[PDB]
């Protein structure tokens, strides 16, 4: 479920991202220096306007099949069901999760997971071409803080 936290957050990452972005020589140039990168543990993915993928922060396999192509469209908000072991794929970043990760995965048989999702298109600018952006929260909504 989303919570207002989780919208800013995303957004948030959406626009840093959008900001950070520039096109140049008919390419897209996200110089991204490490600090920045590990910063948020969201995951950024930017699109063009026919819904080719033109950069990830970082390459997931199960996560991409899972952005359906139709969602790439308009401004939306998603959410996608995984087991643990694909979460541990996704988040694989900061212990602290990880380890309430894996004390789930032992008290549980098959806990699924919930991955927040948001989509934010970005009409063509003086500088920008039409964009589309996806925000992938890390850390499943069942280990989400209070």
């Amino acid at each position: 479920s989303f919570d207002k936290t989780t919208f800013r957050l995303l957004r948030g990452e959406s626009n840093l991202f959008y900001t950070l972005a520039k096109w140049e020589n008919n390419k897209l140039h996200v110089e991204l220096p490490e600090n920045i990168d590990k910063q948020s543990p969201t995951m950024t993915l930017i699109y063009d306007e026919n819904g080719q993928l033109l950069w990830a922060q970082r390459d997931v396999p199960w996560l991409m099949k899972m952005i359906q192509p139709d969602w790439l469209k308009s401004n939306g908000f998603h959410e996608i069901e995984a087991d643990v072991n694909d979460t541990s794929l996704l988040l694989s970043g900061d212990h602290s999760i990880q380890q309430q990760l894996q004390e789930v995965r032992q008290n549980n048989n098959n806990a699924q997971m919930t991955h927040s999702v948001a989509v934010n298109v970005y009409p063509a600018t003086s500088r920008m071409p039409k964009l589309t952006i996806v925000v992938v929260d890390t850390i499943p909504v069942e280990l989400k803080s209070s």
